[PDB]
């Protein structure tokens, strides 16, 4: 009835962000003067590290304080994160909004562990759904607004930032009376083959999350990014419908898993490193969009997949005892690579490097993971 409503116009408004599909070009721009290098591998690497440190403490707080002040967390730090965004000037001032960035990420958690905790032992997944429905529209809703406001109304990028600051403002005026849960998840005290989907899982998703936190920085070498030539604001919207029709089409399709799923990940991870691949080698800022779009796609059903094999044997107390560990393990894998490949005290590579870098990754963990069926060659060799 109400929590639920509550629940759902917080996420609304918090995920309704104009400024995000305009980022880099916000901040290599006349308003912060920011240099592709400086973003690249001095700023944005900081989010990974803030968000390794702060999973486990939000992890546990989420649970111990009953999921609703990690919730105020969250919106006071997208307040913050905004704020900051709007009237910061400098390295050290963007290196602070990407921890505040990586504090909001780490505190998600709570806006999904409020929903089990409130509503009925009845059903979960549906409102689970409903609010990752709503979050995914209102991500959507925000970036085709951002496009159509520059495209039409030649709207700064301040000014869709100061939208971001209103939306976030209203997301953390509506959780400010969440009603409270009274039970907590594992307050309390606390098969061995889901080793495999735990490992695809994680490699997939930092590969994602590695990819991701650079994809506007490579749009950017390819076209003038504070100029209106670039379109990521509509690229973005058809980014993310995609894979989430995608991710309902794995549900759409009932196939046999226990078979074929291993074939499908690597198949799926070949067609990661290949979008990859034509993100870096390619010179048209176009064909960039479109291998984003499929790269997107092509993460979301791999994802999917491997979150049924991991959900389907599994109980709803230990999913997030299981996926904490997973998401763990994946930032746990994402902050070695970016200090090894981003990172200015590494390598520092230019991200004109750095996405043959992340498709030879998906390549070698697609290679890796067809080697370790080795058992092709013994049966056959009789
Ligand atoms: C306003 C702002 C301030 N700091 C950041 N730092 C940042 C930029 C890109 C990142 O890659 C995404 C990695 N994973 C993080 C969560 C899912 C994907 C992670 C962190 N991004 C910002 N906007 C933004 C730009 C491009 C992508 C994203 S997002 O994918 O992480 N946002 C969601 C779709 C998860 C809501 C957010």
């Amino acid at each position: 009835i109400y929590p639920t409503v509550i629940l759902c116009l917080f996420g609304f408004f918090s995920m309704m962000r104009p400024s995000e599909p305009f980022l880099i070009p916000y901040l290599s721009g006349p308003d912060k003067n920011l240099t592709s290098a400086e973003i690249t591998n001095e700023i944005f690497p900081v989010w990974t590290y803030s968000y390794l440190v702060l999973l486990l403490p939000v992890f546990v707080l989420t649970d111990y304080v009953r999921y609703k002040p990690v919730i105020i967390l969250q919106g006071i730090s997208f307040i913050i994160t905004w704020l900051l965004l709007l009237f910061g000037q400098g390295v050290k001032t963007m290196q602070v909004v990407e921890f505040f960035y990586g504090m909001v990420t780490a505190a998600e958690v709570a806006y999904y562990a409020y929903i089990y905790s409130v509503v009925s032992p009845e059903h979960y997944q549906r409102v689970s759904g409903y609010c990752r429905s709503v979050t995914l529209a209102a991500y959507t809703a925000g970036s085709v607004l951002a496009q159509l406001l520059v495209s039409l109304a030649n709207m700064s990028y301040f000014y869709l930032n100061v939208i971001s600051l209103a939306s976030v403002s209203v997301a953390f005026l509506f959780s400010l009376f969440l009603p409270m849960p009274k039970k907590s998840m594992f307050f309390h005290a606390k098969s061995k083959r889901l080793f495999y989907w735990s490992l695809w899982w994680a490699f997939a998703t930092a590969g994602f999350n590695q990819v991701l936190n650079y994809v506007q920085i490579l749009w950017d070498y390819k076209a003038p990014s504070q100029d209106s030539s670039i379109y990521n604001g509509a690229v973005e919207a058809i980014a993310t419908f995609g894979g989430a029709v995608a991710a309902f089409a794995v549900g759409y399709v009932k196939v046999n898993w226990d078979l074929l799923g291993e074939l499908a990940l690597v198949v799926f991870s070949v067609v990661n490193a290949g979008s990859l691949f034509l993100m870096h080698y390619t010179a048209n800022i176009w064909a960039c969009y479109a291998g984003y779009l499929i790269f997107k796609s092509s993460y979301m059903l791999l994802i999917t997949i491997a979150v049924f094999q991991i959900a389907v044997n599994l109980n709803v107390e230990r999913y997030a005892l299981v996926f904490g560990i997973n998401t763990f393990i994946a930032l746990v894998i994402q902050t070695i690579m970016t200090v090894i490949v981003v990172d200015q005290r590494g390598l520092n590579l230019p991200v004109s490097i750095q996405f043959l870098v992340y498709g030879s990754y998906f390549a070698v963990i697609a290679g890796i993971f067809l080697m370790r069926s080795m058992y092709i060659t013994y049966s056959t060799k009789s």
